[PDB]
């Protein structure tokens, strides 16, 4: 974090400049007691080119704002049209904005941070415009307080497109300035309106995407006027998904990363099911790499028929959270309850037999769907695991 | 509904507070005759933590607004900067908004309800800002009526970005407040503009999606300048779809729910075709589970050629609404008219024969497309149903 | 068009009412010389229930606006709060808007027509609000002209959120009205802003979709800095597509219509290629139905290698516009030029031989891609066509 | 570029007209010393019909603006309602806008250029409206400077919806004009708001699409709270993609161009890998055409396991940038480092053998994924290349 302090310091110094130079263009009486601050600021502004690790079509602003055009124009008392060149330090704003965009810790939303940057920019521009309006005013015997408060109030009035009209321009040189910043205020307010209009669907993107996905389903299903119990259980499933995965589907996000990053993410996510399954306890460094990407999580409600008897289902379902009970062919007797760690349906592919009994969940079971092809591949590739699987299968037969 | 009344009561009491505290900050003469209401309100505010079924990073506002900072600041007559702490009750707004978001009966559109919440929030903020503006006003001998009406009129003027300018700030302490709420009014108006700009395509989402889908097809087809009779029949089909399914495709909505919820929804929707088809009358608890998801509804116009003679079509079409006639190879003689309940094309897969005669609808027939693979699977899985199907096939031969 | 005149008449009469009733609420001196117009209007308003081919949750406004509450309140000179009931005729606006939405000849864009309806509604509301503001004004000796022009000017000032402030409310009963229509003006201006913000990408949807599709390709390809000749020819192809199909892909629009409408549209579009190809001149009523949906149009530039020698291409390319030349294995000698009507590549599937010579277009050739599977199916289904195709193939061998 | 100068000249002359005619409608004293400019302008306006390579429903404005209605109305001193016809030259604006839309060199963004055109149009309309407002003003002894500056200031006030209210209409003929341009200002400001609201996501579309794609992945992955080293390497991969391909996937853009343009683009992009690979140095004109479209670039991090031992991988990976090392079965000894130019995994399909050793990258390797099917096709189609590949394979065995 040796660069976070430096970046904070550079942001503070560039903000100090952007606040300070116009305020002394209007008020030449300043700049006399603030010389050490300006000296330190100039030193910091020149001392960032070697610390940021030459001329570029995009890295020019750094040198354009490091040159000491300040502390010289006031010193020689140049005329205002010629002393206006001191505003070059305002070009450092682009560089500090880019730097703050390239460094983060919270990972702020790009649209919300863009709106924050626009808020900062419009506040800074409001201060600059207020100072400018104050500059071309008739001389008066007023304190700088009320004289600046009135100017800032007028600038915020025009840039907000409110326009009370209590104070208005009265000279042509003021009228041209009023027109220019009226147009700029229209543009800036338009940019802000567009920024909120875009941002309303950018913050907590999952929280809005899940809501929009649920809304259409609920509307159509309520229009069909289906049984309210089904409504209740569907809404319960959807809010449980909201609580567990935050309205996510894994393939919605992992289908962009390349293969090794995808493998690493899958391992760091499914280390749990790697750690609790009996035959996966140190089964192999490679085997987990082949299998971990294929397990597709499935979610079932409290009492739903997982697999009915007589079916030709050839897929093994693992358990990550929940208890599962199996009901035999007499639909009265249950063999046992299968909590986390075990699975069911093993005697479907190896044994080439139909579903011996109906299996149903209890409250909410997090499963792991595995396709028959992957199961066949791992059985034909790893023999000890196939031997163990047949061992538990023949044990469950007894 | 024992919680709906409680939630309505909590909304009413928090709205009463949000309206009441600032109005007595400006007017200390109140709070003397409204003590029982405040006592009951305080009791209700503390009596919701055990009735909502500890400290949390998101459940803090409940305790922050339950603490009785009210009925004490006015009692001891604290100074205004120190008595300003009584506004903590306004944090209950977040909790009541969240609660109202989590409970519904009409299933209001999230964007429209968000706009309603924003309307309520901006009205409440307008009242608060009006009371605040009234607070820092010069003392005058005016009734509280006109004195509050003028303040609210001014607040609604600034927050709407209209600014007539009949009444304007005249002191620096008023000018700073004017600037602050000018910025807040810009932000709030921007939020409202974004909310309507988003909401214009959120209410009755089907009614707009269907319109947008129809518009491009109609525009292109009219550009091609094809025969107007085809225009008329296409538009008739589209409006019939609007009337029947409200511009919906089943797979557009069912492709997100898991398998058992999808099965349950399919049964609750297609119980009709389950109930009228002759061989589906109590055919089996399981068989309907296998078949009901695959029947794809198809819609044909008044006179369209369903299946022409000589084709190798191997799909059975059911009937849900409408009459279908079959024209023989002499294109003059019709065998009969097939109303709801029966089907056609059975002697295509079992008999391995081509289409014996042309079949056409009459006005608008709702069919049920079934693929050859599913038909083969059910024939090879259920034998009595295959026997019955061959029975009606050989009967129709005679 | 016997209903277009009736709908125009009903729109005219409801607009006349919506303009007329408030203007006589403010001005009671009217309604004396306009009795025949009101009588005819009332007759027309009651005489539409049997001509529109009972009580409904959505068809209530028709009866609510047909009842003659007008011509009675002015007759008995009811008090203003009680005579305010005459505004029920304004509910006919919903019905006329719905009717105009359900009938069209130009097929106006739904968003642009929605904006036109909103423009009409806001103008009508501006007139109503101006009349209302005029109602609660102090009595004065002014002509109704200037007295209404000032009121309408004020109403358009507030609803536009401009607020000059030359004329402002001065009584509490006026101030409440000012606040109410200030809020309504905010809402209406927000709706208008959202409507344009949505409409900017709704008019001539093809003209914008094609532009957006071309822009990304051009930007990326220019970024790669590839040879400018390729830029020129790619842009030429894209503008030719703009001129010919208006930036369309057939499957983008036909993938929503059902099978028979799709067949009919395909026939009405490809009757040209049906009419010019030698072996398609009355080939068969059914054969065109099987083939016409599969021909995929392909577009090639001036000189592009259609099919090179030595390839295993097994697809027949038809010609709809353009000349095609074939270059032999000596890359100097051309057999002929193939204009519209014929095809090439026939001796690829029947003969099971590789591409005998290279074939290239001349300026811009509109082809018709046909897959090998469909060609095989039609050859194995229709024998005379296969005989003819082999006849031209063996002829081209000689 | 013989037409760029002509188009610039026509834009300049039409802008000069649009600025000039209303300014002399208000000020008849002009048009006396500017006759040569108007003569040259008229000549240029008539001399563009034969230089643009008759009557059309869309090409009418050219003739409507070429006719010399100017230099005649002022000459005969027609009355203002009758001399108002001179504004026909403003219809040339549509044609110049269309022409500038059809010709470009920078390939400006259509939305940003549309906003620039709207800015130009609203500025021109502001000038026209200011001149119009100046026209119907009471006569006064004021210089044309202040008299026009005030009018333009007022016009920019109304069209920005600010409305200070320092200068307001005072006559009914002025009030009607004020209402008309108030409505027009509402419409124009709405259009501008919509244009920025759309443009915020149109400039540098790749720069925003890549950011939005990265944001959701980063948010979800940080929510899972996976190991920060994986965060660092994933972010490094994403920024490297930003630097190399600018956040692009080739199939995202090439899946719209037809086959020959796609082939040409692929050759112009992959001429590098064509030029450096040993066996691709002039391998064949056709072979590169078959292979160049299939090579899919893959990117791996510094140390990632490319292909582990014991796998059945049958795909050859080429090298475009980076060094690759292979670790043997003793996981301590490396055979060599494979820099750009060579490949690995050749002895996987020809030899029908499993992966002899583990292969890993070093810093960041740009590969070229080739499917087994394409490799088999080229081996069975080109025999010398297969002989050479087997030669290097058997050499690498030794
Ligand atoms: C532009 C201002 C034009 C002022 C013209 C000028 O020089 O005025 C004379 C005196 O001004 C003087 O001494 C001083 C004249 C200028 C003093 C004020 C300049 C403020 C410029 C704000 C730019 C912000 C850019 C964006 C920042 C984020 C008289
Ligand atoms: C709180 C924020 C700062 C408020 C500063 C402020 O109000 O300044 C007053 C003086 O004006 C002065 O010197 C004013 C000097 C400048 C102060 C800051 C002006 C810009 C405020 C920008 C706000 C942005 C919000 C986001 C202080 O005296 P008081 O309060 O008694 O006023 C009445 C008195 O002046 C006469 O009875
Ligand atoms: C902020 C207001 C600043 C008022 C400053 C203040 O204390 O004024 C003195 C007297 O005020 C007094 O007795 C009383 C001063 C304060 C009285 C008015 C406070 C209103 C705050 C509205 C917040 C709404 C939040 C959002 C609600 C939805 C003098
Ligand atoms: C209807 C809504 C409430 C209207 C309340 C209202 O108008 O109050 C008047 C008095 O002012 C008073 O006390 C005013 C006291 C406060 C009343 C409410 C002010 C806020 C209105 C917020 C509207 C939001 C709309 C969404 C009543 O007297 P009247 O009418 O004869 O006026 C003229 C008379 O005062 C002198 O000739
Ligand atoms: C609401 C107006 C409130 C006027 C209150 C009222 O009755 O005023 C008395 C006299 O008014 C009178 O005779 C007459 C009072 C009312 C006269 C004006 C009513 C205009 C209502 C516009 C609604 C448009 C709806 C949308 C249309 C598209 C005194
Ligand atoms: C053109 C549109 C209609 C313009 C109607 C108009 O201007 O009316 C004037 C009179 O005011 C009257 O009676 C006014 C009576 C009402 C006229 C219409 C007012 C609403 C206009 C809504 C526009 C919407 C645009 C979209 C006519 O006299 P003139 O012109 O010499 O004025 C000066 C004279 O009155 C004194 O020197
Ligand atoms: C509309 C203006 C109505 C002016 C009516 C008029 O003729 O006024 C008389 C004198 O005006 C006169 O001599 C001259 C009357 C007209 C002089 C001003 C006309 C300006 C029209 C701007 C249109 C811009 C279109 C879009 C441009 C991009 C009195
Ligand atoms: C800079 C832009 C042009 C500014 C032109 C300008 O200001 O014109 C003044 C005169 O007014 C005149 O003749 C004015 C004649 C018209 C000048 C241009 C008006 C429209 C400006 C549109 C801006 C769009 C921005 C985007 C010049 O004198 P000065 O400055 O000393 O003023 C005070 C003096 O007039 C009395 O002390
Ligand atoms: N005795 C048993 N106790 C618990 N589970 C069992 C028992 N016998 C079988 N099962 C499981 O119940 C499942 C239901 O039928 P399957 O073919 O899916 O595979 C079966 C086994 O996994
Ligand atoms: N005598 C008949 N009466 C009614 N329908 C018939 C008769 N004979 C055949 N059909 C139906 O007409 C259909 C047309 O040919 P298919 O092969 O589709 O299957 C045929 C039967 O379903």
């Amino acid at each position: 974090t040796y660069t976070l302090v430096w970046k904070v310091w550079i942001l503070a110094v560039t903000l100090y400049f952007a606040i300070r130079i116009p305020l002394t263009l209007v008020f030449p009486s300043l700049f006399s007691p603030l010389l050490p601050l300006d000296i330190l600021a100039s030193l910091a502004l020149i001392a960032d080119i070697p610390l940021d690790l030459l001329l570029a079509p995009s890295r020019l602003p750094d040198l354009l704002a490091a040159l000491p055009l300040d502390l010289l124009v006031f010193a020689l008392h140049l005329p205002s049209p010629l002393s206006l060149l001191s505003l070059v330090r305002l070009l450092k704003l682009i560089s500090v904005q880019r730097s703050a965009t390239r460094i983060l810790s919270y990972r702020i939303n790009p649209a919300l941070l863009r709106l924050l940057s626009l808020v900062g920019f419009i506040l800074l521009a409001a201060h600059g415009i207020a100072c400018g309006w104050m500059s071309l005013q008739p001389p008066s015997e007023n304190p700088a307080g009320t004289r600046y408060l009135s100017a800032f109030y007028w600038t915020i009035t025009t840039l907000t497109t409110i326009g009370y009209g209590d104070i208005t321009p009265s000279t042509p040189t003021q009228t041209v300035y009023t027109i220019v910043i009226e147009l700029l205020g229209a543009a800036m307010y338009g940019l802000v309106i567009g920024n909120i209009a875009s941002l309303v669907s950018k913050l907590d993107a999952a929280k809005l995407l899940h809501r929009e996905r649920v809304e259409r389903v609920t509307a159509f299903l309520s229009y069909k006027r289906i049984s309210p119990e089904l409504q209740r259980r569907i809404i319960e499933y959807f809010d449980y998904l909201w609580e567990t995965r935050r309205g996510y589907e894994e393939r919605e996000v992992l289908k962009e990363l390349p293969h090794p990053l995808r493998l690493a993410v899958a391992m760091e996510i499914h280390g749990d099911v790697i750690e609790k399954v009996p035959l996966f306890k140190g089964a192999g460094e490679e085997f987990i790499r082949d299998i971990i990407l294929h397990l597709e999580p499935v979610i079932y409600g409290p009492g739903e028929y997982i697999i009915r008897a007589g079916e030709m289902g050839s897929d093994v379902y693992f358990i990550n959270r929940g208890s599962v009970e199996v009901l035999s062919a007499d639909e009265k007797t249950r063999y046992a309850i299968l909590s986390e760690g075990q699975f069911f349906g093993e005697m479907a592919l190896i044994l080439r037999a139909p579903r011996t009994a109906t299996v149903r969940a209890r409250a909410f079971c997090d499963l792991y769907r595995l396709d028959k092809e992957t199961f066949d591949r791992i059985l034909s590739r790893y023999p000890e695991i196939a031997a163990q699987i047949q061992e538990l299968a023949v044990r469950r037969k007894e």
